[PDB]
């Protein structure tokens, strides 16, 4: 069909990668995804409630924790409703439907429709008790009242959605030789050859070639024969080829393909190059650049596929090996252990990834006697979801379908909440399945689906990795274009409009990087181009309205022209303000943008969702640490958007308006500073509490994720008290706690204090509440370093969490350490600070 083309050229666009193109492949999984995913997605839109989908309710079933109860003192919530000009004040309980208020209303004044909050694409509809609405809980947390519209739903129909057309050898294989254009380098090392068998990372069975110069073109003409049986390689096992001199060239072919066939025949596979253990280093896909890259060649010639009483001692062990947090080594003793008494472990939901990884997995046999495990679901299949366990199972220790599918299953029961609190982790999560279509893409897919703002984000996440990887870019493009497929027609169209005011903006944070050096000083000539260039799209170019690609209920409209700058930083990032394309907006406020170029973007996505995680970690046992984990999204490459918190600035600049020397710094302009942003005695105090609690938050949280020791251009404050750490794109001290943050703290050197006693307090809590969690924590910043960064030790970077978390100390040592962390930054006081300039001339 025609129309089929149109659109699909469409598709293309807003994806950034053509599907349909066939350049770099070598069979044909990627369109066997594209037809297998057909289905799911057909049947997550059939199923999907028309006025639900349209409406989105972004809701809860947690409990409104203590500290936000303190804040209905009777049992009744004000909401503000609004005609055209006209407003009206109605009392209402916690436990009231928006139902139950919409008819309260009505019968209050009667001299259908839907409560929408005023500015927002965001609806307070559908059976749930108002206190339960995210916009609620923000509105009380942030002492804001409720403003809502009164009018009518969106038509259903804005949501259409486009009807769619469519034996017992040993294994061995040849190395042919190698290849690469332009080699001149070092000199000549010698150069071999490695074959691995590779399941879940771990190596199955490995030969090497004999070394040999390193010219243009090396061969060696060898079958390289392993000692695994055709039949004992499992589903999921790869051909992992490498090349040394000295870890130099990477590449893997699958051995049995997504059609359960063996591989067989000719290869000229193009590798990708070591940058000078990590994601990328596990992918299925070739370099797609053809020319300048080196390949191998390879033949392969080779076809089908498809309980007693425990004694006592031994159970102690057992249960102690379970006990051990995620990133304590089996023995092979321990490996045995599990295996031999396989049942009695099945017992335990967690010993699930120490059991499934005491497997051998290159034994037939013992996988059929795996599978026959894994039916026996009943006690897995009735605990509780425990986030932590299953994210374990969908690492890069486990390349068994059965044993993933289980992980997602369990998925299953997060309600959309959780799921967007972990949607970062799971897409990245996407680079450790085997092949293209899984459980977990089918399940990312599903919930994108049904849900608008988990749609959303879930085309941004995916789009970011498509523009900046090639190692999985042809895999995330399948998923997204699938996504894409059916999420309709409205959103495909709010989609359109965001990448083009991205695109646009791009050839702009382009050129003006260009126009001064690396000379700090930023010319008014070089904000003349600027506010001509943003006129210049502003007519007949640039979007009417856009939605905030990191806040995706607000809608820009038209540029502020005279308030966009081009910010003073070594990058030249884009101040941008926008005005909201909402006429009902209760403030006159801008949307302020920063447009960042030239960065790893990524990092800082994935640091501030850990954040989000921790604050609702915290939530969990009713505390609140005044996080503020800014909007943040990568939409290409080194390049994005970022969120501009109002009335906030730098820690530094605030130590450079009073004074701003050479390394020198003062201990009270912080506190000064507060006390002339307070307009009363009162909010001033409001402030220095806000304080306390932003400052061990980010204390707490960055110390376990070992962040913290930042220069003060990276730290900010709110006029009204709250910290917040930025950038985290990649002597010592654990964290930022200077004399100026403890002379608000109403303390100075040796001394005490009520503020600093309570600082101190809340660190504690909050600390000893993570250690709680410490294994989802655990597998979080593992999973964040593998997909998320350059090289990274399988065991030296992570283990540093542990530390950090002080794993296996009980909660009396653990408050100690912490506490002597506050006594480290106390020491050092201005040192660290002052060692950054003092470098400046090293
Ligand atoms: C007045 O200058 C700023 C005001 C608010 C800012 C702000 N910068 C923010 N973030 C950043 O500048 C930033 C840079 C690179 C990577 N991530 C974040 N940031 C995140 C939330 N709010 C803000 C300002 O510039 C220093």
């Amino acid at each position: 069909s025609e129309e089929s083309q149109a659109f699909q050229r469409q598709l293309t666009a807003l994806i950034g990668y053509d599907v349909t193109d066939v350049s770099n492949v070598h069979d044909d999984e990627l369109e066997f995804t594209r037809r297998g995913l057909v289905t799911p997605r057909m049947a997550e839109v059939a199923s999907r409630d028309p006025k639900l989908y349209a409406m989105h309710p972004w809701v809860t079933s947690k409990p409104l924790p203590e500290y936000l109860w303190k804040k209905i003192a009777n049992n009744c919530i004000f909401i503000v409703i609004h005609r055209s000009t006209t407003s009206q004040t109605i009392k209402v309980s916690p436990d009231d439907t928006p139902g139950a208020i919409l008819q309260s209303f009505f019968t209050k004044m009667a001299k259908d429709f839907v409560l929408r909050v005023c500015g927002r694409d965001e609806y307070l509809v559908g059976e749930t008790p108002i206190k339960n609405f995210q916009w609620v809980r923000h509105c009380l947390k942030n002492g804001e009242e409720i403003h809502v519209v009164l009018d009518t739903p969106p038509d259903p129909a804005l949501d259409e959605v486009r009807k769619e057309e469519w034996c017992d050898r040993k294994f061995r294989v040849k190395i042919r030789g190698i290849d690469i254009p332009v080699l001149p380098r070092n000199t000549d090392l010698t150069v071999f050859v490695e074959a691995n068998i590779q399941h879940g990372q771990q190596v199955l069975c490995q030969r090497r070639t004999s070394p040999k110069p390193f010219t243009e073109e090396v061969l060696w003409n060898v079958w390289l024969e392993f000692s695994i049986k055709i039949k004992d390689l499992p589903k999921g096992a790869l051909l992992n080829l490498q090349i040394y001199c000295r870890l130099l060239y990477y590449v893997n072919l699958l051995l049995i393909d997504h059609r359960f066939l063996l591989r067989r025949g000719e290869y000229v596979l193009h590798m990708w190059q070591i940058s000078g253990f990590n994601a990328d280093k596990l992918t299925s896909a070739t370099n797609p650049d053809k020319e300048n890259s080196m390949s191998i060649s390879i033949l392969l010639d080779n076809h089908p596929i498809a309980r007693a009483e425990m004694p006592n001692q031994l159970r102690k062990q057992l249960e102690a090996i379970i006990a051990t947090d995620p990133l304590n080594p089996l023995t092979a003793e321990d490996k045995e252990l599990l295996w031999h008494f396989r049942y009695e472990s099945l017992k335990h939901p967690k010993a699930y990834p120490k059991l499934f990884s005491s497997v051998k997995w290159g034994q037939q046999e013992i996988v059929a006697k795996t599978y026959q495990l894994l039916a026996r679901r009943e006690v897995w299949d009735q605990s509780a979801l425990d986030v932590g366990l299953t994210m374990q199972l969908l690492d890069c220790n486990f390349s068994d379908e059965n044993v993933r599918a289980i992980a997602v299953q369990k998925l299953e029961s997060l309600e959309d909440d959780d799921v967007l609190h972990y949607l970062l982790q799971l897409v990245q999560a996407v680079k450790f399945e085997p092949y293209h279509d899984s459980a977990l893409a089918r399940f990312l897919l599903k919930r994108g689906l049904r849900n608008k703002r988990i749609g959303h984000f879930l085309f941004w996440f995916l789009r970011s990795e498509i523009a900046q990887s090639r190692h999985y870019q042809q895999r995330f493009a399948v998923i997204l274009e699938a996504y894409l497929r059916g999420c309709g027609t409205a959103m495909l169209h709010d989609f359109t409009q965001q990448v083009q005011v991205i695109e646009m903006l791009q050839k702009v944070t382009l050129d003006i990087k260009s126009l001064s050096a690396e000379k700090y000083d930023v010319s008014s000539q070089v904000i003349s181009q600027l506010k001509q260039k943003l006129e210049n799209l502003q007519n007949s170019q640039l979007p009417e309205s856009f939605r905030v690609p990191y806040d995706p209920g607000l809608k820009a409209g038209a540029l502020a022209i005279e308030k966009c700058k081009v910010m003073a930083s070594k990058k030249k990032p884009l101040w941008l303000e926008f005005k909201c394309a909402d006429p009902t907006a209760l403030s006159n406020e801008t949307i302020g943008i920063i447009f960042k170029h030239g960065d790893d973007l990524r990092q800082d996505m994935l640091i501030l969702q850990i954040l989000r995680i921790m604050e609702s970690i915290w939530e969990t046992e009713s505390l609140d640490l005044c996080l503020l984990p800014y909007g943040c999204i990568s939409t290409g490459d080194k390049i994005g958007m970022i969120e501009i918190v109002k009335d906030a600035t730098t820690i530094a600049k605030i130590q450079q308006s009073t004074v701003g020397n050479t390394g020198a710094f003062k201990d009270e302009v912080l506190n000064h500073w507060l006390k002339e942003k307070s307009p009363t005695e009162e909010k001033f105090q409001a402030a220095v509490e806000r304080f306390v609690y932003s400052c061990a938050g980010y204390c707490v949280a960055t110390f376990v994720l070992g962040i913290g020791d930042r220069h003060n251009d990276n730290i900010m404050i709110t006029e009204t008290g709250n910290l917040f750490h930025i950038d985290f794109g990649h002597e010592r001290v654990p964290f930022v706690l200077t004399p100026d943050f403890l002379f608000v703290m109403g303390t100075s050197g040796k001394k005490t204090s009520p503020h600093f006693q309570k600082f101190q307090d809340i660190c504690v809590k909050a600390y000893l509440a993570l250690r709680h969690h410490t294994n989802l924590l655990i597998i979080l910043f593992s999973m964040m370093l593998m997909t998320g960064m350059p090289q990274l030790t399988s065991k030296e970077d992570i283990e540093y969490i542990r530390d950090a978390l002080t794993v296996g100390k009980n909660e009396e040592d653990a408050k100690k350490y912490f506490l002597d962390q506050i006594e480290v930054c106390r020491d050092k006081g201005w040192t660290v600070q002052f060692n950054w300039f003092l470098h400046l001339v090293l």
